[PDB]
């Protein structure tokens, strides 16, 4: 007996600000049944295909947002962006590279088997004009595609290697949409 309960500690990890408790708790029983909570705070250790489910629920639940000034916001919502930058820089080998310009014009070359029906280079450029439920398949697309070892060297150094930082701003802007 005694409190079988979390310590206040359980809930700081890495990235500051984010409650770690409250992101477990918040994401889907399908992620949380399969992951540990220390592996939110550790996404090296995590295997890929733990990474990538990890990364949908984060999507979802960024989807799935409250307000803006609401409590789970402030402490779990506001710091998604950085979490999926966190573990996408994993996922991909941790060699991204903030000076690379992503190179637009590859990355829709390489979304059009699944989003070449909608997706344009302007909304590529200027996320925040589409729709929510767009930018949702976009994310999930990214994650879907990307790999720990890419096939294309084109595609890496071009596009993954600057993939952390669009992802964070392509899912910071879901956050606001109503």
């Amino acid at each position: 007996m005694q409190d079988v309960q979390r310590t206040i500690e359980v809930s700081v990890g890495p990235i500051v600000g984010l409650d770690y408790t409250l992101l477990y708790d918040t994401l889907p029983e399908t992620v949380s049944d399969n992951i540990t909570l220390p592996d939110l705070k550790d996404p090296e250790r995590v295997t890929e295909d733990t990474k990538k489910l990890i990364l949908k629920g984060c999507v979802y639940i960024a989807y799935h947002h409250p307000l803006e000034t609401d409590t789970l916001f402030i402490k779990v919502h506001k710091h998604i962006p950085e979490f999926c930058h966190s573990f996408l820089s994993h996922l991909l080998g941790g060699e991204d590279d903030d000076n690379a310009l992503i190179d637009i014009g590859l990355f829709f070359n390489m979304l059009q088997p699944s989003l070449g029906g909608w997706i344009t280079k302007n909304f590529l450029r200027h996320p925040n004009r589409m729709s929510k439920d767009q930018i949702k398949m976009l994310l999930d697309q990214i994650i879907k595609m990307a790999k720990a070892e890419s096939s294309d060297t084109e595609e890496y150094e071009k596009v993954w290697k600057k993939m952390p930082t669009y992802f964070e701003s392509i899912i910071q802007p879901l956050l606001h949409k109503t």
